[PDB]
């Protein structure tokens, strides 16, 4: 029985209102309603692993992954093994795999952030699990975010908190946040980013959301013009959104969006916004396609309409050579030349860098490189030919040129990360000089750049 080389993954996100789901919510996991939508045609066949994002959800978890497996029994015929579950308050993540997955899956971690302070925290957050699937390591984060038209910048803030202390994926990986840890990353959820025209325009958005006119909603989607100035969700990917608005609807029916200001919404306007997301950061030339990505129209027992996407998702092997696992592979060695750092940092400590990868025995740390001053005001850190030559385990190109070199700036002085960026070694040629490049970040922050040359040796 051959190893797949790839998967594919349904996400959903799904704001429960605090009701009970209805009898049937097929339509959600078969991605089927508005938007990018799946064929009829692969009705019947099972996506490799399922990940399920509820917010207000107020079912135990026993009650919900009856449902969830109920569900995909009826899509599949195939009953779904439980890789991991884990709810803070009411905001909850189930992922579910195919039987024949369960021994290429291993080292899950679960974890949650409560977002906020005294006031504000007591139910915003984010849980997450992660797993490897054979060589391919997988995250996902299903946060709720703060609410209100008034509030991006809480939000923003709250996605800041969520990456910093969310603890997930290879603890060895010390100065890197989740948005380095994995080959793939998938976050979703309740986001609540809004539509930001005026309260006056309830009517008209109304009627362009009815002429299925999204172009001037979406020109003033607080999480699409977040991203476009850098603020939140720095080198992710979101599909195109071709489905109408996802809240708040009457509940009962998906005739009426219900926006006027109520005691019960604290006297807030809630114009019609698509709150409900997924996006993903993948590492650099690895396969990942969006298949579907749209809301049901027949799940109406929430404010919230349910929102599905798909993923095909490359993974790779888990790679057993004569000389590595436990040995290096003397073929095998990774070269950087003329490399150097740019970073926007104000500091004049000596920098030195480290390189991890599941490649390695090991991280690797470097001698400190030379600062000079940048003509624009900038710190440049160089290395030139100094950096040390890395050592895979396994030489095969069939393996090697499908890893990535994580690599962290770290101060001498205080042995802080100042950047984290990756590099991916599926080169265009072995045995020769190739330019490489990453942007630094640091608590998803642009903090700088590393660029510099390449150099991979394999077997071949
Ligand atoms: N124990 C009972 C309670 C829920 N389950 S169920 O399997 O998820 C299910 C849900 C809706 C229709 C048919 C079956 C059966």
């Amino acid at each position: 029985q051959p190893e797949p080389d790839m998967i594919t993954i349904f996400i959903g996100t799904w704001n429960m209102g605090n009701a009970p789901p209805p009898k049937k919510i097929t339509s959600w996991f078969l991605s089927k309603g508005q938007g990018k939508t799946r064929d009829d045609s692969a009705d019947y066949i099972p996506h490799d692993i399922y990940v399920i994002g509820t917010q207000e959800d107020p079912l135990s978890e026993k009650e919900w992954l009856e449902i969830l497996k109920h569900s995909l029994q009826e899509i599949t015929s195939v009953t779904f093994k439980t890789v991991a579950i884990h709810t803070l308050w009411n905001i909850r993540i189930v992922v579910l795999a195919k039987p024949e997955h369960e021994n290429r899956i291993s080292h899950i971690c679960t974890d949650n952030v409560k977002t906020g302070i005294a006031n504000t925290l007591g139910n915003k957050g984010a849980v997450g699990v992660s797993f490897m699937f054979n060589g391919t390591s997988l995250g996902f984060v299903n946060s709720h975010l703060t609410s209100g038209s008034e509030k991006k910048l809480r939000r923003n803030q709250n996605y800041m908190n969520i990456l910093r202390f969310l603890a997930l994926g290879d603890k060895k990986l010390s100065p890197f946040n989740i948005t380095h840890r994995f080959t793939h990353l998938f976050w979703f959820g309740d986001l609540n980013y809004r539509v930001d025209l005026p309260t006056w325009e309830a009517e008209t958005i109304i009627q362009k959301i009815k002429q299925q006119q999204y172009a001037d909603l979406l020109s003033h989607d607080q999480l699409l013009t977040e991203r476009r100035e850098q603020k939140v969700f720095l080198h992710f990917e979101e599909e195109e959104i071709t489905f109408a608005p996802t809240y708040r609807f009457e509940r009962l029916t998906r005739d009426k969006y219900a926006y006027t200001k109520q005691k019960a919404t604290g006297m807030k306007y809630n114009l019609p916004s698509w709150c409900d997301r997924v996006l993903w950061k993948s590492y650099p030339l690895v396969h990942v396609v969006c298949q579907s990505y749209g809301s049901t129209s027949d799940i109406m027992t929430s404010d919230h309409s349910p929102v599905f996407a798909t993923f095909e998702a490359g993974v790779t092997s888990q790679f057993v050579s004569k000389n590595g696992p436990g040995t290096v592979d003397s073929q095998g060695q990774i070269e950087f030349l003329r490399c150097y750092a740019t970073l926007k940092t104000k500091s004049q400590t000596k920098f030195y860098l480290e390189f991890h990868s599941s490649c390695l025995e090991s991280f690797v740390k470097s001698q400190e490189g030379e600062n000079e001053e940048g003509s624009e005001g900038e710190l440049v850190v160089k290395f030139g030919e100094t950096l040390p030559k890395l050592k895979p385990i396994i030489s095969d190109p069939e393996y090697l040129l499908d890893q990535h070199i994580l690599i962290s700036i770290k101060s001498s002085d205080s042995d802080e990360s100042y950047g984290e960026g990756c590099i991916a070694l599926r080169l265009e040629a072995t045995e020769t000089q190739l330019p490489i490049y990453t942007p630094l970040t640091h608590h998803g922050e642009l903090t700088g750049h590393f660029q510099g040359e390449i150099k991979l040796q394999t077997s071949q």
